[PDB]
């Protein structure tokens, strides 16, 4: 995340860090029962060096606030049973980046470990709200990976205005959200995690999941995020939440 601020430990319970063996914090999820996480299904691709398709090589740590304190009190680690990405998922467009994985032993909810809240297919997040990003992601594009967890406040953008800034790019399955002045933004090494919305009683909803972006942080360049609600069926028939 880049200008954000560090969040306050226990802030956001439903924000999971995985890391692949060796390789350290690749991406992010978020926790929506105790049996699975929601992240991005562009995390889990093999490159020629390392197998990131393979659910044993990873591990999922829940209650995490500082990469240099995994074991931290309240810190839960889980490896992985099961990835599943989106059959319609695209490598090269990204389109369909989203991902279910199944915790090889279910969470223990605490007071830093909670699922977030899933919005139903029909709901709308609307041009203008406020939404929040966190991660352990890049603070500066090429920059370098935050011990501690970010957080920071950006707004969904329209998706007309979305599709004009990113030319031949933005399918619906896309969201932008950010500024068009730059400024707070995901980053590499965000990928997989939640957008959290707060709603109408101050329950925090996922409004998206982290996914790409031309650079971070730069002028009419805002983040691009795979939304959720249209995956509500796909999420319910695929693990039973
Ligand atoms: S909607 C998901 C979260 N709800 C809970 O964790 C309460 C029910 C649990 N399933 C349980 O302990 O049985 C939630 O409200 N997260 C968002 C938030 O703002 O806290």
């Amino acid at each position: 995340v880049v200008g954000g601020t560090d969040a306050d430990e226990g802030e956001w319970p439903w924000q999971v860090s995985l890391h692949a063996l060796g390789q350290g914090h690749i991406c992010g999820a978020s926790l929506i029962s105790p049996n699975w996480l929601v992240s991005a299904a562009h995390c889990y691709i093999d490159d020629r060096g390392f197998r990131y398709s393979d659910p044993t090589q990873w591990t999922a740590f829940l209650g995490l606030h500082d990469q240099s304190q995994r074991s931290a009190p309240g810190v839960q680690e889980r490896r992985l049973k099961r990835i599943i990405s989106h059959p319609f998922f695209n490598d090269f467009t990204f389109d369909y980046d989203i991902a279910l994985l199944e915790l090889e032993k279910p969470a223990e909810y605490s007071s830093m470990v909670r699922p977030i809240c899933l919005p139903d297919a029909s709901h709308v997040f609307p041009a203008g709200k406020a939404i929040w990003v966190t991660g352990w992601g890049h603070t500066q594009y090429g920059g370098t990976g935050a011990l501690i967890l970010q957080k920071g406040e950006i707004r969904v953008i329209q998706q007309t205005t979305c599709e004009n800034l990113l030319p031949q790019q933005i399918t619906p399955r896309m969201m932008c959200v950010g500024f068009l002045s730059g400024g707070v933004d995901s980053c590499q090494g965000d990928a997989g995690g939640p957008l959290s919305s707060v709603e109408a009683d101050g329950r925090i909803f996922q409004a998206g999941v982290v996914s790409w972006g031309d650079g971070c942080a730069q002028r009419n360049k805002p983040g691009v995020y795979t939304r959720l609600p249209l995956f509500r069926d796909w999420i319910k028939e695929n693990t039973g939440v």
